[PDB]
């Protein structure tokens, strides 16, 4: 059409209250590299499958949304092939890609998703509130299971009697080194413990019963809410309401930093599973495209920029920055040099490639980098840069002058000759043919002629 | 051809002492990114053009060259275009440019070079001798021109008389902020300092007259060698056989860490003119393509990898690693959250794009990092990543266990009810009707079928 094109998403969850901001700084980007412009609908957390499945086949147009039923919705031919769409348009997304999210997000030999790349694998933790495990001096040294949770929750319990021990809530379950392969709501899992060829019932694992006695322990005793099995309300991990919680932990968390910076406190973690690469953790936040869709190719495009665009990405996951956050250090490859190195075991860095791949020895330092970036900044270009001079009318003239040039020059720019002497000499040579001024007025009258671009 | 091309390269300078372990560890990247090999033939400093010039007239097939009298070349069609080359094969290199290098080598509405970004601008500094500065506490903080430098030189020559005070070589010509757009031997410059739009001769120029007339004083002085209008012999960077020299500083050299890094000691600089970008500095380093190359689109595609691929122009230039030089940091880019930061006012990570292009917080540590990248390495494959479940044979079984499933789960799950009497309750009403046998038993065959990759 006329205008650039609007790509239109659903996401999950409710809308940051700056959603305008966010996505009038995101839409200079997008609009710069691929020439459209994205919007973001927000359908809200509870009847997220609700809304996108049955609004969405008796209703509305849409390019892009957070997947549902993913593996259901791709056999019923819900969602545009990427296949061929990532060869070219998301070529750059799908190198970035661990092999594990395309084998566990392809379907009948196609793949219909943009995965976000990130907890590939992931492990169940208990997280504990740092600020109560320091007011009341609670050791988590012996946490390794929900058996061994029960010591620590009977000491906050005993200690800080109003503050929930274990924050949980009507969709918990206990965890396992179990794969769930289909999201279902039914009970069947491989025991990764156990025989991993045989598919079993999770209630008939003995230690599964064994947690769902100790959870029961802890409902008798108080230690999670009464109404665990009603409750919506989530608990603020900023907040001082809850002892320990249950989360999901993986690489892109780096360790408990993630938490402790969304908490803005002390979040320690201690982990209950092991990590596994599985349907679970490599469907869980997909990217479909409509198969209706009437900007499939540009929907690629905002999706391949959104996850290798890093001012891009960073400006809508941080939020604005000078508001939400500032640089404090810029990413830098160092080296140090070793007794090998020496003028005859390496290349020369002016004359191989471009010196800007090349590594930070040791020896530079922070002021060094900054004054070679304002320094490149600052340079500007002669007038004469590009400049080329045509010898074809003067090609004798300059051959006698270079001539002369060469029994004088040496002599005269090495200072090893008296310049008072030997310059009215070269010139009385240069000027006794007159080739001189021919050549001099020539390279005038061409650097004039370059200057008005001529 | 039946074999992978191998790709000719002639340079200028001496091979390094272990080319073949160069060639060898560059081609083992070369041939798996780009199906080719890279030979490098070195032809030595002293009659570079001559060799180049001559016996490729009448002689030799060659793929690619260091340059020499490029612009005088370029106009007799000595050099392949590479203005199309640059639109794929060169792509990535075109836009690590620096626009200035493609004003300074296009030659009649195209350009035949590949320059190595590099010093687009450039000074011409003073180099000192850091171990003779410290030996006998020679002060250089009074040192801005050739004239400025003599008082430093007399007391090299009082307090070490055998250490040349001034080791300049038969090439020497005093610097100035001045153009020379044409390299041709000739005295006509730009003078950047008077009227830019007149071509002069140096040798009226009143300063470089009055440098001429200081460096004859220096003559006198033995200051500078006796011989320097004749001698080939070059000062090692290394020894304390030279107490200052004039050195071409940039800003990828970072400073004097580069010189100090070759020096293996302190090199001290102090600028004699500005940087500016110019046709001297724009095409210092320019390869080439033999208009007569039987592999111009190879050529290209290893001079794109050699500019962009830091693995293979490290190796190279550093040399061999864990002999030459080893790793100590890599690239970081770091962000701090500030006052602006809340739930609200950003989009979560998990969902929106590619967690590894998110910046780190400052909170993240350095073991955190590694801890992250080791659990990455180490994460394994269930056995069931990949499978699908087809309902189609048990689709009123599935909705059948579902539906009671629902009305038991979340009691159970939670720990509200006990599970010693919930479980047996549950079970009794999924075998009911046959319907979690039915179901069970597809899932298994199915799983079987997976696993036997039928
Ligand atoms: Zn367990
Ligand atoms: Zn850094
Ligand atoms: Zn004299
Ligand atoms: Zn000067
Ligand atoms: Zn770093
Ligand atoms: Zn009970």
């Amino acid at each position: 059409g006329p205008d650039k094109p609007v790509i239109k998403m659903y996401q999950i969850g409710d809308k940051p209250d700056n959603l305008d901001e966010l996505l009038a700084n995101a839409n200079k980007i997008i609009e710069e590299k691929v020439g459209a412009k994205l919007d973001i609908q927000y359908l809200g957390w509870g009847d997220y499958g609700k809304k996108m499945s049955v609004i969405t086949s008796s209703g509305e147009n849409y390019d892009i949304a957070f997947a549902d039923n993913y593996i259901v919705n791709a056999q019923k031919g819900a969602y545009a092939d990427l296949t061929e769409l990532y060869k070219k348009e998301g070529k750059d997304l799908y190198k970035a890609l661990d092999p594990a999210y395309i084998k566990g997000n392809t379907v009948n030999g196609k793949i219909y998703a943009v995965p976000v790349a990130a907890n590939v694998a992931s492990s169940q933790n208990f997280a504990f509130n740092g600020t109560l495990l320091a007011k009341y001096g609670i050791d988590i040294s012996g946490v390794t299971s929900y058996e061994t949770l029960e010591p620590v929750l009977k000491q906050i319990k005993e200690k800080a009697p109003d503050v929930v021990p274990f924050a949980i809530g009507k969709v918990f379950i206990p965890s396992d080194n179990f794969d769930y392969p289909v999201a279902n709501g039914l009970p069947f899992v491989i025991d990764l413990e156990g025989d991993t060829t045989k598919v079993v019932n999770r209630y008939e694992v003995p230690r599964f019963k064994e947690h769902l006695k100790t959870l029961h322990k802890f409902y008798e005793a108080g230690y999670i809410p009464k109404d665990v099995a009603t409750s919506d309300t989530s608990f603020d991990l900023q907040q001082d309401t809850w002892f320990v919680r249950e989360e999901t932990v993986g690489p892109a968390d780096y360790g408990n930093s993630l938490l402790s910076r969304v908490a803005n406190k002390d979040i320690q973690i201690k982990p209950i599973t092991n990590f596994i690469k599985k349907n679970q953790t490599t469907q869980v936040a997909n990217f479909v495209i409509s198969n209706n869709s009437k900007n499939k190719e540009k929907s690629m495009e905002i999706l391949n920029l959104l996850n290798t665009n890093p001012e891009l990405l960073n400006g809508l996951v941080y939020g604005p920055e000078g508001k939400n956050w500032e640089k404090i250090e810029g990413k830098e490859n160092r080296v140090r040099v070793l007794d090998g190195y020496k003028g005859n075991t390496h290349m020369g860095g002016w004359n191989t490639g471009n010196n800007w791949i090349l590594y930070i020895n040791e020896n530079v330092t922070d002021q060094q980098i900054e004054n070679s970036k304002k320094e490149l900044a600052e340079a500007k270009e002669s007038p004469a840069l590009g400049f080329i001079f045509n010898t074809d009318n003067v090609k004798s003239e300059i051959s006698a002058i270079a001539n002369t040039m060469q029994q004088f020059d040496t002599a005269i720019n090495t200072g090893t000759v008296d310049p008072d002497k030997a310059i009215p000499e070269l010139m009385e040579k240069l000027k006794s043919e007159g080739a001189y001024e021919k050549v001099l007025n020539e390279m005038q009258k061409q650097y004039d002629e370059f200057l008005k671009n001529k």
